[PDB]
């Protein structure tokens, strides 16, 4: 009918005679929105004789209704309730002002790195093309840590991990150090170009053009990370060699040393940079964020910095609070300011690595190192976010690649680590057979899909666009047949 | 505010007491209905001339006719061929009655490695000629009839492909191997290729996610997938090792299969009685022909491809749309084009068959290559009567007529006789530039159709109605294709995909 996908109906109407009602809607999980109308109630005209008003309240989360009056700007009724997807509430309100909110219609219910990138990038591709549409399979509207939000920074760790592994295993293979610089460049140009020619550009609407191209991405961020990690490590590079020996850690200093300072100039930069016309070290949404007081503030200090160097045209002009807070302006995730918290996450997967190259020889020591790091970091998050995705010092979010986000995912990865290295390594109980066949083939297979998103195999018309399930199938059974033709590139050994 | 390939024809008539109406018919059609231009109503009064404007169309040539409104009587008519952007006046006044066109602004237009550089050259100029080739009239596809240079670029590619599936299944058979794993091998590459061109090529998806009920099954890949499967199995068959006309003697099997099919075909096109519609018929339709059958595009070919498949799994935009205007659709890689796509695939590889018996000696080849190219330059000329529109079977890309296929095999045995002492005996030229989209055929292909809309093949235009922005694109895109088989020639990649 004429639901979308979503929402409930919510025909209200008043038992009363002499005030008009404004029904007022704010999404429960948003910090401070200032309450948008609705609709409007006018007053019954008769006795016994109530005026309807039909409403499309969006029921992804909560809603919190609130009814003063336009004459008088008096409450009337202020309740809480959480709707039901393609639900019929009635709001009966009469005096006794009382209201109840009846209900109409129920609504409608090594090989451990290898195996790691697998289901990072599976987890990626399947909240790519919607994740079937659900809030939980999106990227989350500013501050929260949804499941589209762990993909990424999982990539980038493994990518950190992978490098330390390849950079050790060639330097032991006698390569100069030259021919390795030229092929880390060429690698990263390659990403960058790729990321800005193929992946995010969408050619449907029409031809590119300088004017409303997109510099920043995923791809480009991700290529800046190799190269610099790459370099780093390259430059900084000692041969391979427990009980508390600390090698591992004292060993790689500069490279700490660096990226120390690189978070410290990333904290500063965002908490102090002065921004015309914003307050100094914002961190919240904009638009009507913050009891709607900061319009154009989307990223404070990072996206000023995004705007002022690539121009508010090159920038994603959906971000992903404009869904949500209402935002007017463009800002990219795949920021330049976050691009420091990048390099620092894949530097944490050069540590991990580091772990599980240096002591090869004693699985105990590898998993006492894997869960101290996880739980340091783990505490570093809690201290940081006050176990609360709006308070605290520093909220985990993804558009800011805050620091508190970079440490609950390494966190993460660190504890997935720890639980897949044995299993698949040690014990060999689980070889990663459905994961690492994109283990292999990451690139290709991102760029495959993003090339190959709207294809038969993948996309098809459904019977009704507003329905989970469809959306969910067709997601899942896109996902499975990427993984199967990752399969089949293995098995032909085209990599 | 004018189009491209369009001028501006401004009327001024000076009579009276008749309204003026004019029509117009490209000099192209072989019998096009005039269309209503515009109606230029009498002037009111002497000396004010009632003025009206339109926007005549320039590719080639324009026929216009004035009539009187209400009498419906000619007053006089003009075989003018205006130019791309001009601003040509009519005026028309009573001395009996003549009109003189003025131009108020002049208009501003002025192994083998044989194979695989034929290969080579075909593919470039099929990337060109899809791209649009600068939206030039004679670097599209014909109307109906006639042969353009966008309509030369599929049939040699079809006549290599078959000559090299000669080539290689001898080779493969000489070498060593069983006749089942080459049939295996033969299906499953004619139904990979299939697949591709139903999923991949034929549909555009920006205009949304594919739907069943509106699928085009016909198109270049399936025709290409097909004819590659019979032509293979017919050949595979019917194989006789290496040993005076001794490539038709070890050949006559497939040879009087393919007369079988031609035969059939021609029965088919000239014979088969369509529903409300003239039997043995090759008009386009809509307009064409007086106008006397406006559902009858193709004739016999366009009434089996609609029943078997159905009107809507077909191309809704013909060539012959722009210039005939007809409503029904018409696929050109249809269901009784594949026979003659299957007969000129053959013929592909005969000339492969005559270019491997006599490997050793080149005056044989040459004088049968000579021979095959006269042969067939023959046939075409007694079948065209040398015109695009009259002759019992005129060339057309469409109908995938026969003196198409006779028409383009010779031109491939010509190009062949200037490539092979070329390209090997002498070995002046190696293909430098051309092969490695030999190499890369399907490929290349392949990924210039999924790669249309992107940056390095296509930007945003400066002046969209220039032939000059669009020509250097396309040419800008061609060179980066060939670029692109270039590198994965240099990397070893190959014919999978
Ligand atoms: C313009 O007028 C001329 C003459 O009146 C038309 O020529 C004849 O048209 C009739 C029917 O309209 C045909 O039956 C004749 O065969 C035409 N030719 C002759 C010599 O009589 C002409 O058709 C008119 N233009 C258009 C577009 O209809
Ligand atoms: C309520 O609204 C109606 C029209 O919507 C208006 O005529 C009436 O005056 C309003 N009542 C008050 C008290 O403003
Ligand atoms: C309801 O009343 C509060 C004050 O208690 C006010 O701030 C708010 O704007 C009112 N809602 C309206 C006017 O929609
Ligand atoms: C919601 O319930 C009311 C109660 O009768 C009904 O009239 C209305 O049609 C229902 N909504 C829809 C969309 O059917
Ligand atoms: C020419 O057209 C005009 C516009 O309708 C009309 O008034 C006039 O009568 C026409 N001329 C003749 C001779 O009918
Ligand atoms: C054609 O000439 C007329 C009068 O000379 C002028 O008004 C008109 O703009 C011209 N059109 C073009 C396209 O030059």
């Amino acid at each position: 009918a004429e639901l979308k996908m979503d929402q409930a109906l919510l025909l209200i109407h008043n038992e009363l005679l002499w005030t008009n009602l404004t029904v007022y809607w704010k999404s429960e999980c948003c910090y401070h929105c200032l309450f948008q109308v609705l609709v409007n109630v006018p007053q019954s005209p008769k006795a016994g004789k109530p005026s309807a008003a039909a409403a499309s309240v969006s029921t992804q989360h909560g809603s919190i209704l609130q009814l003063n009056d336009t004459l008088e700007e008096k409450e009337v009724c202020r309740l809480e309730y959480r709707f039901g997807e393609f639900g019929n509430y009635s709001l009966l309100v009469k005096n006794i002002i009382a209201c109840d909110l009846a209900v109409n219609e129920d609504p409608v219910d090594l090989r451990s790195v290898d195996t790691f990138r697998g289901i990072a990038l599976i987890l990626m591709v399947f909240v790519n093309y919607g994740g079937g549409k659900y809030w939980y399979f999106k990227h989350a509207s500013w501050n929260g840590l949804t499941v589209a939000d762990l993909v990424f920074p999982w990539f980038v760790f493994i990518m950190g991990s992978s490098i330390f592994l390849s950079m050790t295993s060639i330097l032991q293979r006698g390569c100069s150090k030259f021919r390795l610089l030229g092929k880390i460049a060429w690698r990263s140009f390659l990403l960058i170009c790729i990321g800005i020619i193929i992946v995010n550009p969408n050619y449907c609407l029409g031809p590119l053009s300088w004017d409303k191209v997109r510099i920043p991405g995923v791809l480009q961020r991700l290529g800046v990370t190799y190269f610099v990690v790459a370099v780093l490590e390259l430059l900084f590079a000692k041969p391979v060699p427990s009980c508390l020996s600390l090698r591992d850690i004292t060993s790689s200093w500069p490279q700490w040393l660096l990226i120390l300072v690189l978070e410290g100039l990333w904290l500063g930069l965002t908490f102090l940079l002065p921004v015309p016309g914003c307050p100094t070290g914002y961190l919240g949404p904009g638009g009507i964020g913050d009891f709607g007081k900061y319009p154009n503030c989307t990223g404070g200090a990072a996206g000023y910095i995004d705007r002022l160097l690539l121009g508010d045209d090159h920038l994603y002009q959906h971000p992903s609070s404009a869904v949500l807070y209402h935002t007017e302006v463009a800002y990219d995730p795949e920021g330049i300011l976050g691009t420091i918290n990048s390099i620092v996450m894949a530097f944490l997967g050069v540590q991990a690595g580091k772990i599980l190259l240096y002591y090869k020889a004693r699985t105990k020591d590898i998993l006492i190192r894997f869960t101290a790091w996880c739980c340091i970091l783990g505490l570093i998050s809690v201290a940081l976010t006050k176990v609360s995705e709006n308070e605290g010092f520093i909220p985990v979010n993804k558009n800011l690649w805050s620091l508190s986000y970079v440490t609950t995912l390494s966190s993460f990865a660190f504890f997935i680590l720890l639980v897949l290295y044995p299993v698949v390594d040690v014990k060999g109980l689980w070889t990663g057979t459905p994961f690492f066949y994109p283990g292999m083939n990451s690139i290709l297979v991102y760029v495959g899909h993003e090339v190959f998103e709207n294809y038969f195999p993948f996309q098809w018309k459904l019977k009704d666009n507003q329905s989970h399930k469809e959306h969910l199938t067709q997601n899942i059974v896109a996902t499975a047949l990427w993984v199967l033709i990752a399969y089949i590139l293995y098995r032909k050994k085209i990599f």
